[PDB]
């Protein structure tokens, strides 16, 4: 239901990133508060159904598109939000992880060991950046309950680079 | 009141960006939903007091820290959110603006002419990136009611590079 209305709001751009790469732009969703609320409601409903008796401590969002809906979802759930950023952006002591090359970081003091988290991002394509975020979560000695994405490019089979379960809305 | 509790949650990092540059990290605010809600409430209260009879059409947030609270504030206000991104990130036709060098873009079809908007970001330092966002808003033929920031580094006098009024929470 919501997923369908959200799918319709997406705009496709052929060869945008680069030749061959078809891009799925979810930005129009945020331009409309009604559509944005539906996106948040859809993820919240999924997490309540998937983890009925497991408390989620933090939503961990990937820079920068994961930042567009991650914090809002965290607030809707009454939980904290922590970002995974491109290296060099976060101040203080950080754990690092590499996607063979792109480097990512997370602040060491952001999440206590034993915390249960959900990693979110807009699109899972190759899955490389999400995989790196998983490693960062592992270093914090936290538990990765699931990855939640808005869209998934099946032909790239990015889900195969990820250990924890994956849920994709559209 | 809220501002005080928010100020206390900030973490300072000397010479982080680079030598001399003192960094103000607001990320701890997002780790606590109660603090995050207060940040959103504070901006909402400000905008309701400053623009009681002027409808805000969009919150325009700067990449990437402006993405952390901008969308959530937009939803709290019942308005749309549109991002200003580092060049090369947005798909489709974009307006461009340069901060003499860093280039920024905004999608041409994101905001209708005549719209009233608020530009938001976490920190205003030199004001260069915010100034560029202002130019993008001008090209969309939209009205810039105000810039809203979480923090301001007064010694850099970034506010002097900005035309529209500025409100800084802390």
């Amino acid at each position: 239901s919501y997923a369908q209305e959200l799918k319709l709001a997406l705009h496709q751009y052929p060869n945008f990133p680069s030749e061959g790469i078809l891009f799925e732009d979810f930005l129009p969703i945020f331009r409309n508060p009604g559509l944005f609320q539906k996106l948040i409601d859809a993820f919240k409903l999924h997490l309540e159904e998937a983890f009925p008796e497991v408390k989620i401590d933090y939503i961990v969002g990937l820079e920068s598109r994961g930042f567009l809906f991650g914090p809002t979802l965290a607030l809707a759930l009454g939980v904290g939000f922590v970002p995974v950023r491109k290296a060099g952006k976060l101040p203080g002591e950080c754990f690092k992880a590499t996607y063979e090359s792109d480097l990512f970081e997370i602040q060491k003091n952001a999440i206590p060991a034993g915390s249960n988290v959900i990693i979110v991002d807009d699109i899972i394509a190759t899955g490389g950046s999400a995989a790196a975020a998983g490693e960062l979560v592992e270093q914090l000695e936290a538990n990765l309950l699931e990855y939640n994405f808005v869209m998934e490019l099946d032909f790239l089979k990015g889900r195969s680079k990820l250990n924890a379960p994956v849920f994709t809305l559209l």
